[PDB]
């Protein structure tokens, strides 16, 4: 009664391989099920994070590596496009002999760098306006500095685009790295010696004299004035209600509301918005409808922006692209990131030029390195098992909401609606393998030349803001996948209701045709459901069947649901992470991920017992002492056999919207009455606590 097939033992060994038998399943699962792995593994130099999920996405780098290093006669000129910006990329011995000399070119077309810049006053002072200075970075390259401005869909309104005014992005990875004290120190110091460094090297191929005391005043000023950038900036935890987050206005009302002076300027909204817009002949009145997220925040700029002069603001646009651009550069320039680099990853190393290249192409021309993929890795069966899978799943999630006591009828019917609405995306699109020609088309104004890497990356800049500024005026695309294909990751999007599965996630050991289901449930069902789940959490449930951010909700239910979903805060919030220096989880930024998990997991484990009950029990796999129900779990927990360097920890903890995988899988088993059955599991033990949080 023992499978014995060649997928079983490899599914076995695996298995066997990860896990500590040693370990009481009760006390820790995670150990349980990934000491193994933890005892034999080591991080590599170049990774800030290592384990299951990052091998498999290090081996998909190989697959692409593979599709793109070699030309072939059958290649459609989408395909040639891609490889060529490959060749371009992986050409290190031409990058190197171009120095900073391709920066340099750049640098008078976003208003130079003052620090590597002698008379900057002189030379762009006249012509100098935040409206202006802002919005080049914006339109031209991508970066948003300041005031982040952009184009989107409507929260409110979904098939539509509005702009959107929110608050930038910072140069180091959170806020808190603000304070510079204690953990955020070295990153602090690597921060502005990493400016320093950059100025230095500027300066030297320029041929300018070098006051070393000047570098480190300017720079200082250059942190100075981020620190008060980053404390104007609101907190992720009083950005997680969308509906909070969302105020429609017009640049008229946004004129006197959010008044801003900027080297005693004053600023222009309609003038700033035009400079962009203009960008793709586009012309804006005070007309104009905008949604602004960080209101607050503007209103906190004003006081600051008025203490800094057109010198000092272009000091930090001007680093904060420079910033981006130094690792695209010669060998001299990659260096000076170092300490940043480790201070932020704990990475001593750069990873290899072809991994960076076939992450960069593939993120660049996602369906024609999908379709290279696709061909190369995925079976394209699958699609059909996978399809039934999420009729079973959300088949599971649907009954769920009869047994839901704290939502009422209303609330529970209009739950089902959005249910049944979601739709699904498998695999990748067959556009991309059936018709070359639409492909081609779409890569139609890029023209890469192969030893200009730079140009390339830059034209890729420009290409894409300008792709996505065009929208304004422009519907929603229905038909546009949110991934592409060669990716390891599943998307849900409130925005269209629709869950997203790329190919790239469909492979052990989430999912394969020939492995117990047992593990299929364990896995791709898992995640399935965490999908699902993100259509209703405390997130998601803002938003309609249609992906309109209306309210469905009776005040009692909505009520009740945060109630619920409260414990998930306490529960995670008290998780406390050695590796991060022992500091507690986010319980607030992490609880739509956390209620995605447990629901997830619920979902699944459900959906399993049902094809128990359709079909009987499957064969045991050799050599593991465990029925299926137990080998579900394993496996859910062996998706996140890993570990993390102190520093991407420190980080991460700021950044990462879900838990770390020790603490998903602590946090979901211990909420779960099945998995302590499952492994008869003593009351009050680690695993079992007596309070189990639940919303779905
Ligand atoms: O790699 C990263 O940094 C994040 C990966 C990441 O979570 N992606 C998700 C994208 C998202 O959030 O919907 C998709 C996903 C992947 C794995 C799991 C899972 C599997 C087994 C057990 C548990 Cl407790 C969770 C749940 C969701
Ligand atoms: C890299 O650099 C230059 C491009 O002009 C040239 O000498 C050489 O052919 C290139 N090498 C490769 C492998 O592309
Ligand atoms: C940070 O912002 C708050 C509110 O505007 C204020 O109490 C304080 O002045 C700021 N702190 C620093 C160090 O700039
Ligand atoms: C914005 O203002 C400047 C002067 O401050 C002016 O020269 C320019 O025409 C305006 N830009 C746009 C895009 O209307
Ligand atoms: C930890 O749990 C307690 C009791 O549930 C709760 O009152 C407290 O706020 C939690 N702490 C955190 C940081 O979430
Ligand atoms: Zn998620």
């Amino acid at each position: 009664g023992i499978c014995k097939s060649s997928d079983c033992i490899k599914s076995a060994a695996r298995l066997i391989q990860n896990m500590d038998a040693t370990t009481e399943p009760c006390t820790d699962f995670f150990k349980y099920a990934c000491g193994g792995w933890l005892k034999r593994n080591v991080i590599p130099e170049t990774s800030s994070r290592y384990g299951n999920f990052d091998i498999l996405r290090d081996e998909l780098e190989v697959v692409l590596k593979d599709v793109l290093q070699e030309p072939k006669t059958e290649d459609i000129v989408a395909v040639q496009k891609a490889k060529a910006l490959y060749r371009s990329c992986i050409n290190e011995s031409a990058i190197d002999s171009r120095g900073g000399e391709p920066l340099l070119k750049l640098l008078p077309d976003i208003y130079g760098w003052p620090v590597a810049t002698e008379n900057w006053e002189q030379k762009y002072g006249a012509s100098w306006t935040a409206e202006k200075a802002i919005a080049q970075l914006n339109s031209k390259y991508g970066k948003k500095v300041l005031i982040n401005l952009f184009v989107g869909t409507d929260d409110k309104n979904s098939v539509n685009h509005v702009i959107h005014i929110d608050q930038p992005r910072l140069g180091l990875p959170s806020r808190d790295y603000y304070e510079c004290t204690g953990i955020y120190k070295e990153a602090c110091t690597a921060y502005v010696d990493f400016m320093i460094s950059v100025a230095r090297l500027i300066r030297q191929e320029e041929r300018l004299p070098i006051d070393e005391n000047q570098l480190a005043l300017e720079m200082n000023k250059v942190m100075e004035l981020e620190k008060e950038i980053a404390n104007a900036t609101a907190k992720p935890e009083d950005r997680n209600d969308p509906m909070l987050l969302y105020n429609k206005m017009t640049l008229a009302q946004i004129q006197n509301n959010f008044s801003l002076e900027i080297n005693g300027k004053p600023f222009s909204w309609l003038n700033f918005t035009n400079e962009i817009m203009s960008t793709v002949n586009i012309s804006i009145t005070n007309e104009e409808d905008v949604v602004v997220y960080a209101p607050e925040y503007l209103t906190k700029l004003k006081p600051i922006l008025t203490k800094y002069s057109a010198r000092d603001l272009q000091n930090l646009m001007s680093w904060r692209f420079i910033m981006d651009l130094v690792s695209s550069l010669s060998r001299t320039y990659k260096e000076s990131r170092n300490a940043f680099r480790k201070a932020l990853y704990g990475t001593t190393s750069e990873t290899a030029t072809w991994r960076r290249c076939a992450n960069y192409v593939n993120g660049n021309m996602e369906n024609a390195v999908g379709r290279l993929y696709v061909e190369a890795a995925f079976a394209g069966e699958s699609k059909h098992v996978v399809e039934d899978l999420i009729a079973q799943i959300r088949e599971v999630f649907i009954q769920t909401l009869d047994d839901l006591t704290w939502m009422d009828a209303e609330t529970k019917k209009r739950a089902e609606e959005k249910a049944l609405a979601i739709k699904e995306r498998i695999g990748y699109p067959d556009d991309i393998v059936s018709n070359d020609n639409k492909l081609n088309n779409e890569y139609l104004e890029l023209n890469y030349k192969e030893d200009e890497y730079f140009e390339n990356i830059i034209q890729n800049l420009k290409f894409s803001q300008s792709k996505q500024l065009k929208k304004l005026r422009e519907k929603v695309d229905k038909d546009e996948w949110i991934s592409g294909a060669a990716v390891v990751n599943a998307f849900y999007s409130s925005g269209r209701n629709q869950i997203v599965f790329p190919a790239g996630i469909l492979q052990p050991p989430f999912f394969s045709a020939q492995q117990s289901n047992s593990l299929n449930y364990g896995g791709i069902g898992m995640v399935i459901g965490h999908e699902i789940t993100h259509g209703f959490d405390d997130n998601g449930r803002n938003f309609n069947k249609d992906g309109d951010l209306v309210d469905w909700w009776t005040q009692q239910s909505a009520s009740n649901f945060k109630e619920q979903s409260q414990c998930m805060v306490y529960q995670y919030g008290n998780f406390s992470w050695d590796l991060a220096g022992g500091q507690h989880l986010n319980g607030i930024n992490t609880l739509g991920e956390n209620i995605a998990d447990n629901g997830g997991l619920g979902q699944a484990y459900r959906a399993y017992q049902n094809y128990i009950k359709k079909n009987g029990e499957e064969k045991l796999l050799p050599g593991l002492d465990l029925n299926h129900k137990q080998l579900f779990f394993l496996n859910f927990a062996q998706v996140w056999c890993g570990t993390y360097r102190p520093e991407y920890a420190v980080n991460s903890i700021k950044t990462d919207v879900h838990s770390p995988g020790n603490f998903r899988i602590i946090g979901t088993l211990q909420n779960s009455a099945e998995f302590s059955e499952a492994f008869h599991c003593r009351k009050n033990s680690y695993m079992n606590p007596e309070k189990k949080c639940r919303v779905w």
